[PDB]
C-alpha cells in the first residue's frame, strides 16, 4: 500500500468544491468527503434555528467522525468552512474562488433567497474562506484556485491530479 495525502477544497459555497472534489476523487482514487453531507447521513448536529431553517452541524463530532481515516490518509475533504479541522490532516489546502458575478448566478440558480444570497455573495467579497485557511494551515500549502467555468474546473483537476502523482513519489520513497 501507499502512503497518500489529504486534501482540503474549501471556499465559498457555490464556488465548485463538490464538482471538483468527486472528479478528483475518480480520477486518482482517492476518497471523496462532502462535510454537509456526512452531518446530515451520521446526524452530527446540535442546534436548530428559524434564521436558515437548517440543524446547526456539530464540529467537534465531525472531527471525531473523520479523525481515524484522515490519520490514514488518501482523503479529499469539501465544507465552506476550515477552523475546526486539527491542522494535521491537510497536506495542501485549495480555497476556491468564484468572480461575485458568476457566484451570484450559481447561487440564484441554486434556488437561494435574497437572504442565504446576501450572505454568501458578501462571505466571497469578503474573502472570508480565504482569510480562515490562510489563519488556519500554513501559507506555504494553501492556495487559491480560480473557478469559474468548465475551462478552469479542467484546470484545476489536472492541476491537482499533478500534484498528487508528485507528492505519492515524493512520500513512498
Ligand atoms: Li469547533
Ligand atoms: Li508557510
Ligand atoms: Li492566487
Amino acid at each position: 500500500l501507499m502512503l497518500l495525502p489529504n486534501i482540503l477544497l474549501t471556499g465559498t459555497p457555490g464556488v465548485g468544491k463538490t464538482t471538483l472534489g468527486k472528479e478528483l476523487a475518480s480520477k486518482s482514487g482517492l476518497k471523496y468527503i462532502n462535510v454537509g453531507d456526512l452531518a446530515r447521513e451520521e446526524q452530527l448536529y446540535d442546534g436548530y434555528d428559524e434564521e436558515y431553517d437548517c440543524p446547526i452541524l456539530d464540529e467537534d463530532r465531525v472531527v471525531d467522525e473523520l479523525d481515524n481515516q484522515m490519520r490514514e490518509g488518501g482523503v479529499i475533504v469539501d465544507y465552506h468552512g476550515c477552523d475546526f479541522f486539527p491542522e494535521r490532516w491537510f497536506h495542501i489546502v485549495f480555497v476556491l474562488r468564484t468572480d461575485t458575478n458568476v457566484l451570484y448566478e450559481r447561487l440564484e440558480t441554486r434556488g437561494y433567497n435574497e437572504k442565504k444570497l446576501t450572505d454568501n455573495i458578501q462571505c466571497e467579497i469578503f474573502q472570508v474562506l480565504y482569510e480562515e485557511a490562510t489563519a488556519s494551515y500554513k501559507e506555504e500549502i494553501v492556495h487559491q484556485l480560480p473557478s469559474n467555468k468548465p475551462e478552469e474546473l479542467e484546470n484545476n483537476v489536472d492541476q491537482i491530479l499533478k500534484w498528487i502523482e508528485q507528492w505519492i513519489k515524493d512520500h513512498n520513497s
